[PDB]
């Protein structure tokens, strides 16, 4: 037994949930039906760092049926669905390092173990994955920081001091994620100081699932420091305009209904950030009678919010009157402890963005004399000692739809994961320096949509030759120019 | 040892702190109940009243019980559904000695009727702890009221021939059909009580001052009794208060239907053809919520007025038979029975979801589905079962065994609307108690009190109410303080 | 010959609209088909005071095909559709005294003429109508004030001084409508002081269309001054829950679109009054992106607004911030000159209630130093002298959906007018010092709904005997108890 | 050089609406404030072909205040607002050739005159514009076809026979628009065969307002036949995501309420095309209770429609049951004569796309034995002689919001038109061979949004340095990458 999971006996519930889920994941069902025998990913070692849900287990199953060997971990300490994880282990579909309620330390150990492969020749030698499926950039981060650490290690033939200290370049305390990651890097430098650089040779790419992960990729790219090809799956139209928006419209409500006992109707609920995710959040909240107040830094998004009937305000002007706060920025320090101190009694705070630092959870937990009580497994009420007023935080500020619920439903995830399988296949067939972040073709993007039309009984109109020539498109697409915004 | 802890029958007393914490959080929005406790906890208008409740024991209900308790009443409680009890809510009441409780999540139908009977059984410490009944009843669906009346009928039959009437000892009804399990289990209790004391039910009537009924289905049962001249005690209809029916039934379900569906049905609602059978107060809310998350709602209705209302909101109105093969999810919201038959179920597409939000499980023919020759059943997750027909090999997925899905698969309506319903309940209980000092009929609370309920909740939401000038008040012919609408106003 | 309209040449444009409108007015089509042979209203003299729109023409046609003789006028100086009035006169369906943009003086003269019938036996003598169709209660008001005036006239053998003065009580100037009505009453007393009382024996009742008219009836009943039977048509479920709400949802917008050039999306629109009309107005405004703010006196209605996501405030707390103000209360002095002076530049003010005194128009027009410029017909900008700021009034405060637009569409008016025909037939069929106000039975209310199901392709489900017994109703209905609110 | 409009006495009504409109057009108001002294467009001859509405008059005034000489015409025969055209002529800020209800021949004559300028040196000699503001691409089309005509004329020393023929290649009858354009071009070849080619020299560019015009530009570019620089205004975020969507949401409803007497609630309304325009149309229709059914060729757009709860079907499966049909495709022959013959009695047909050929109006009008009645101004009922069934067409299939109503409101037009002015200034500045189509920068696109925030009381949030660096943007924008879809 190499996998490290919660409980293998939950396998059958997972397997059963996978089959029910699969009814609507027609994109993944079709890729399996079309490629299970030809196996286009045969020989590929794939490491995944992505919320291990039932939907994800179907993604993993799909990659496995296309011939890949798979190792997997979750990209969040609270998102793993333990029955989903056990289904993959029992069936020998993948080697898994993930469980619900991981410590930060265990998060980084699991990611590192998922990145570790034993060479098919001899078990003595370690090697890396050929491909990476990433959500948030953590697997991509540990690889680049691993390489940087090794280069610093050789340069002075000793452990770089930045890995043996609790402080950053400016004397401040390092985040728990960096301390735990640096601890893993130091350990690996002593076991093998060419571990990370040795992987670069066999690494053919990474396919990134989400906006926060993409931003990280784009930053590396513009600095000329990206060390492998990358496909941006987030910005496929069938991902960003469906998963991000429609997926959150349902999964935000599910997370809120599970964690927040109150009625949303008539409540002033602040949605911080009105991008693809924020738009979905507001639509769902209004659907159940909430009066949505939006905050934005972008004047275009602000205007869009206003066109849908929502008030647009700065947090300071509403922090004392609003009832519920939802961060959807992908930024950091959007809700501070100071903001929290001004909120009304039993105001709720939740985050749906990828990382928990949108909310100053650290400042809240380390506030002098603060009291905390567990409302439920993942809901905590914090009471400030000076005012005696309390705020209620959902799942310690981690993405609420996956921390307090089961994330987006199968339909949109099938669309997102169909893009993932296609991105992986593209990277694999192109396998062989300035590396780029590219997106999938519009042809494939439309194809993903075509694969899901029958789920919903959608009947598509077909162009005539005359109409096609008139609007200047092929009868079979693509139907829009590259800059079309949908 | 504590009498409340020992006498109560719940699942786990250790969950009490979670219950108490939830109750405190809920109180932020349950301003109606918070105010009644503040205003009356000293003078205790319900002092000495023995109240028996039969209403889903949720956190919201625990605050209701706490309110009756702070007003001076002794209390015993049970839920009105085998799956709706929230064990932490029940534990909270037992640990604080607020009430003697007989309720847990996932009861059997036998246990359900034994808990109700026990909730109706009191002892008088001033009369050598001898058996008696409650003074007041809080009912949701009319089961407390049913056992009382069937209890009186049973005793009247028993007394004629000095023996147990044979309709209690038989597993079949008047038409030779197999009795529902609820009737069998209720008759079993009635038979046992006739042997303990054949003057038990009629003996309670002396001290019973009324029942206050929470929902549409329980009210229907009351009106049927009243029109037949068989209602044995005064009743207050709480469901038809404006601050109950226009809020709990509609806006409560808008949220709680979705929560139940999200927990039981893993699939995305967006784009699905979802049938909502019944477009009354509950259906209106279900529809609004469903389309709020992208579903395409199709309505079935028997009332041409309601059907037209659905159509005005952009919904297709169809007969079930015309969409039973194409629709993805079916939600019954009628309060009727046999709305979705086994025969309808056999025609549904593969993996169609079926759920009910009405009070009783018989809206969907669950019994006929479970007892269909050769049917195959597997438990997907908690209270979610897939049934497979042997002749077609097609499957349908039933949520909560047909039981009201918002309470059985989720936590029911949220605190805010429940406070509005429960403020009406406390007012009704007080009205019946102060009144203690053809024959019996059903009545509703006055509009003054109905408007009062709403006033108590305006600050929760930062609502600012405009005030009429004398000139305006005289012009529209109302008092500055209300009521602001005539009795027939529909809101 | 005896009709007074603007132009009879428009008739053809009215007759075409009537036929098109009849596609959706199935209730009226059905009553015509079913009762035109037997003619249940045969010999009845019907006077109508109801906005003479295309829809009203179909109502009047239906009363005519059913054997009635008819005289009609509009219940508002701006609501008449000239092509509709022409159609009725051209085909000799009714005698009409109505045109768009009447003066208030002519309004009362037109009404008084509509009430004046000639005795079929001896036409040299006057008589009144047998039945009245009323909207707002003006026909009912002139009858009752006329009777009061005649009685007062006899006690002192002279014109009562209240009819000749023009202040009354507080010394405040009397409304133009009362002065013009009193002028007509004075003129009729001098010609025949038994005119009004002479109509009482043969008057079999009035059927009242709207909330404001019903309110006036209820006041008369509580004081024991109601002089004839009345049917409250507004409170049929198929009128109040459809016309008041869904009719306004479309016609308000249409009225706002013709008079207000500005975009509604993003604007803070205050809807004063959240009753059957207010609910519909809000729904329509939200539908095109406006942020609706509600004002209410009734806490129940205020809570309903909150449950639909609308902020509920008092006018004084938003009068300076809001962009548009829509009164829908059926009350008076809701928007005062003092409120208007605090409004922002080019703020729009409109009314959808029956009467124009919801907004203090008289006070605005007669403000010292006020400047007024007509932007277009029925749209005026008023500029205050001190601040130099302006407000824009639609329709001189008259119901904006009928004054600036064509009112509710055919479908809902058919439901309302099907109730009217049924009411007229009930009062005629039934032909005592005390008279009361009653409503149609729920059987007939449900019948109105049944007649319109085929329009929209609605398929109704039918109860089995065991279900009908279980829910305690008859298979053919009624399906709800009398206190059911729908 | 003397204007041709309907009636100059309407001037004050236009000038009055202009000032009221300016309240929301803060983009154009700002450009006037900032650049009226320096006049960056001084000396520039600007010819515009764009619906001459009140909104357009503020655009022309802005262009004038920036120093340009201006001559203008509408891009549709029914969209001109005569009072708007009058205001421009009265204020003498532009030479105008436009009026409501033009003939097709007049349209091309007006456009050709708008393209004709008297040489800055001589009064006898003719020249062309320096810049073109176009909507639909007709100004751009006449120029390119004018050049082709001249080149073909010199090639064989004769009038090209395609200009004289009434049919074209496939034997089908040429559209009236083509026959009229060709007649104008034929005549210009005789007066001066180097007219069009003479213009290319002084033409610095065209700025195209809409999707259909852009498509035409992209086709010419791909073929390497574009003869001047071009700026695609349609695809600025502040145009396509506001004008096309939220503009139509209000203006479609305005057009339908004016042309269609029926209630939209409950009706099955088919929206053909679910792009930027269709999205808005559907939302506005749903908002008034309609049951929207969508037709699409694009599987992504079709899925999006399904995610909003709309049924997605092919026209043939609903053509007999639907009540109202709205084309929003920018394609042609979307609704054929055969489809119209299958529609139910009194079905309504309207188009909101740029050209009238989305619906086969020509075929309908010229159908053998077709009866047609004018229901009202710009609304016609057509009855087929075989079935005796009727269909009702709004403004002869021309864009319904501008034909049956007053187009989009000022707010969105200011956003669209602020982009036009910015583009014209860009083209004019660059004057100091393959031509391409470019779009404005995201800096300017966001700037357009900023200019309109105060209208709606929008409070923008400002990024901190730490936040700015974390998400890798400047504190002052741009805040999104180029491919961001909003
Ligand atoms: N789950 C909850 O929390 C909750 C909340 C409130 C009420 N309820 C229950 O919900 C049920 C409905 O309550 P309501 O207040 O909406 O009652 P209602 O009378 O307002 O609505 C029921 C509707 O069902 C329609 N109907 C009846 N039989 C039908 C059939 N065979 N097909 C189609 N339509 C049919 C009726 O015309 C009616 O409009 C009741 O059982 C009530 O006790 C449950
Ligand atoms: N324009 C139309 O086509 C049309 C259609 C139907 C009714 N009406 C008219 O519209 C008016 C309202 O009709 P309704 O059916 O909605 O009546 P309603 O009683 O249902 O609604 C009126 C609401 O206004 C509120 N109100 C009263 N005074 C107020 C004040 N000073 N400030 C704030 N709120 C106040 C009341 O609480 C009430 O809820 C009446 O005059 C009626 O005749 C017009």
């Amino acid at each position: 037994m190499e996998s490290r999971i919660k409980d293998i006996s939950l396998a059958e519930f997972g397997l059963q949930d996978m089959e029910i889920a699969k009814t609507d994941m027609m994109g993944l069902v079709e890729l399996q039906r079309k490629y299970r025998d030809s196996k286009p990913l045969k020989g590929a070692r794939i490491t995944g760092s992505l919320h291990l849900t039932i939907e994800t287990s179907v993604l993993v199953e799909t990659l496995y049926e296309l011939g890949a060997e798979i190792r997997w971990c979750s990209c969040n300490i609270y998102s793993t669905q333990d029955h989903a994880a056990a289904a993959l282990v029992k069936k020998n579909i993948a080697t898994v390092f993930a469980w619900k309620n991981e410590t930060i330390e265990d998060y980084w150990v699991c990611l590192n173990d998922a990145m570790t492969w034993r060479n098919p020749n001899d078990k003595d030698k370690i090697c890396g994955p050929n491909l990476i499926v990433d959500d948030g950039g953590d697997a991509t981060l540990i690889l680049h920081e691993g390489v940087k650490a090794e280069i610093e290690y050789e340069k002075y033939n000793k452990i770089p001091e930045y890995l043996e200290t609790e402080l950053d370049e400016n004397g401040k305390q390092l985040s728990m994620d960096l301390k735990c990651m640096y601890k893993v890097l130091k350990m690996e430098l002593l076991k093998n100081p060419f571990r990370w650089r040795g992987m670069l040779k066999d690494l053919y790419g990474v396919s990134e699932e989400t906006t926060t992960g993409v931003l990280r990729l784009k930053i590396m790219e513009s600095e000329g420091k990206l060390l492998l090809p990358a496909i941006n799956v987030n910005d496929s139209v069938t991902k960003s305009k469906f998963d991000n928006t429609y997926g959150c419209r349902q999964s935000l409500l599910h997370g809120l209904f599970n964690g927040c006992i109150q009625m949303l109707a008539g409540k002033k609920i602040v949605v911080l950030g009105y991008g693809e995710v924020g738009k979905g959040c507001a639509q769902g909240l209004s659907g159940v009678g909430a009066r949505v107040i939006v905050t934005e830094i972008d004047p275009i998004c602000a205007l869009q919010a206003s066109m849908e009937g929502y008030q647009v305000s700065v947090l300071e002007d509403v922090v004392s009157e609003a009832d519920i706060f939802i961060t959807a920025t992908g930024n950091k320090d959007v809700i501070t402890v100071e903001h929290m101190r001004k909120m009304k009694e039993n105001a709720y705070i939740a985050n749906i963005g990828h990382f928990d630092d949108e909310i100053d959870v650290y400042g809240l937990e380390n506030y002098p004399g603060i009291k905390v009580i567990e409302v439920k497994q993942n809901v905590h009420k914090f009471t400030f000692p000076d005012t005696q007023k309390s705020v209620i935080l959902l799942c310690k500020g981690r993405l609420v739809n996956l921390g307090c619920a089961t994330g987006h439903p199968p339909l949109v995830m099938s669309m997102s994961f169909t893009n993932q399988v296609l991105a992986q296949m593209d990277l694999w067939k192109s396998r062989e320096t300035r590396f780029f972040v590219k997106k999938l073709s519009k042809e494939l993007d439309e194809y993903v949509a075509r694969l899901h039309l029958d789920v919903l009984g959608i009947k598509l109109t077909k162009l005539t030759e005359t109409q096609a020539k008139y609007i200047n498109v092929s009868i079979n697409g693509p139907y829009k120019s590259e800059d079309y915004r949908y």
